[PDB]
């Protein structure tokens, strides 16, 4: 759709570095922009082209309201959208109740100009930063991770989305999106369906898929790395029963894996390493090392100046390493027992693939209102419980619930912060 008149959009700045050497590494005065759904839509008097969770009369189908409405800029990120910058810190407050509602969460994305998206040198390069989310809480999740959005949000594919990547528009991952309020440059308006729960989150026919890295879901309980992989890695719009994920009649039902091949540690039964004051304690800061190799997959910490390794898998028939590789991602889904996409949309290989195009830093909090989060730290599925990969985490199964979880510690926080990259073993010095 076209741009808000109304705002300017203010995008904050974020340093970052390339990293020559391990030590040699120098930094870039980058800038950040939130997501276009965080955005007040209208026509052009005032009157909303969309509100609540429901679009409006201000609006009629998707290839009209691409043309008579326009998209706002947030401006204050401190008292509306909770982000806050230090110059390589940043941070994104959970529960954030502005002068005039209550806004859930936040996601951004890493801006070579305020035109323009920062695109990752993916495969045979590494990514570093460091995370405080010492009260990111069960039922919560701080993401970092990578996804191929096109440089310039989707606005020269798209001609209709005049706004683009400076207001955070064209975004797609394994999931697909059919919660976006636009998918393709037009609107998700006809046929539109709002949720029971999420009065700002609803679900149109008109998702958008694409190859989904990441390397970080965490909290202070228990996290996973996870590469999804497509048919088509790249940006695609799907239709309806031919959309897959979260927002579908069926998760599998695609051109994407939304269940990827993840290495959960406490999925992979190590129980007693990750967590406040655990091996890996998340009270208090740590540093992530994450490399992207042809065939194989490997993530560091570094905490108190100490390099943490990662927890082998327990489970008898499974590869003995933290890496990710086919003899992980091959003996990993019956054992398990569960819908193997990973190879059922072309193993190691795709995703071999998937590496090699060209990637964007995602930064986000959320609280899941689907599975509660419960796939990442607790007993999922808690279809039945007591079988491999079922656990998760240390938390329990009534957690995750947005509301209530949203009540008890709603100003917790993620501390994104020091984000290195550089070819492999280049930011730091393990
Ligand atoms: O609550 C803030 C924001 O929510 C937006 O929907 C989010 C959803 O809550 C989140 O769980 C999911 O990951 O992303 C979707 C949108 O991508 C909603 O679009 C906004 O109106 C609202 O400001
Ligand atoms: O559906 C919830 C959640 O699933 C995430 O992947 C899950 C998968 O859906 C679940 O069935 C399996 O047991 O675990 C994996 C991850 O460990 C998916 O990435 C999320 O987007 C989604 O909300």
């Amino acid at each position: 759709q076209r741009a808000g008149n109304e705002t300017p959009e203010n995008h904050p700045p974020l340093t970052w570095q390339r990293c020559t050497a391990p030590g040699n590494c120098q930094t870039v005065n980058a800038e950040v922009v939130i997501d276009a759904n965080w955005r007040w839509l209208h026509d052009d008097n005032m009157q909303n082209c969309y509100d609540g969770n429901q679009w409006t009369n201000a609006c009629s189908t998707a290839t009209d309201c691409a043309e008579k409405c326009m998209i706002e800029g947030a401006g204050d990120y401190l008292g509306t959208y909770g982000a806050s910058t230090s110059g390589d810190a940043l941070t994104l407050k959970f529960v954030t109740k502005h002068e005039y509602g209550t806004n859930v969460g936040s996601r951004f994305y890493l801006m070579n100009g305020p035109d323009k998206y920062q695109m990752f040198n993916l495969m045979g390069n590494e990514l570093a930063f460091d995370v405080d989310l010492s009260t990111v809480e069960c039922g919560i999740n701080s993401a970092l991770y990578f996804v191929a959005m096109e440089e310039d949000g989707g606005m020269a594919s798209y001609p209709s989305n005049q706004a683009g990547a400076r207001y955070g528009t064209g975004y797609c991952d394994a999931q697909c999106a059919r919660d976006l309020k636009f998918v393709g440059g037009k609107a998700n308006i006809e046929g539109w369906k709002s949720s029971t729960s999420d009065p700002n989150a609803g679900v149109g026919p008109y998702g958008s898929c694409c190859a989904e890295i990441d390397v970080w879901e965490s909290n202070a309980y228990a996290f996973a790395f996870t590469p999804h992989a497509c048919t088509t890695n790249e940006y695609h719009v799907c239709e309806t029963t031919n959309c897959g994920g979260t927002y579908s009649e069926d998760r599998f039902a695609g051109k994407c894996d939304a269940n990827g091949c993840d290495y959960n540690p406490y999925r992979m039964g190590n129980p007693d390493f990750y967590g406040k004051g655990k091996t890996l304690d998340t009270s208090r800061k740590f540093t992530v090392v994450s490399r992207f190799e042809e065939n194989k997959l490997s993530q560091y910490f570094i905490q108190d100046g100490r390099k943490i390794e990662i927890p082998p898998p327990t489970w008898e028939g499974m590869p003995n390493s933290s890496e990710i590789t086919p003899e992980l991602c091959s003996t990993m889904f019956d054992v398990f027992n569960d819908r193997n996409r990973f190879e059922e949309v072309g193993g190691f290989e795709q995703l071999n693939n998937a590496l090699r195009v060209p990637m964007v830093l995602v930064m986000s909090i959320w609280d899941d209102h689907y599975a509660n989060m419960l796939w990442l730290d607790s007993i999922y599925p808690p279809e039945k419980e007591g079988q491999p990969g079922a656990a998760r985490g240390d938390c329990p199964t009534d957690s995750g619930v947005p509301a209530e979880v949203e009540a008890q510690f709603p100003d917790a926080q993620v501390v994104w912060s020091n984000i290195r990259f550089g070819p492999i073993g280049s930011t730091y010095d393990f």
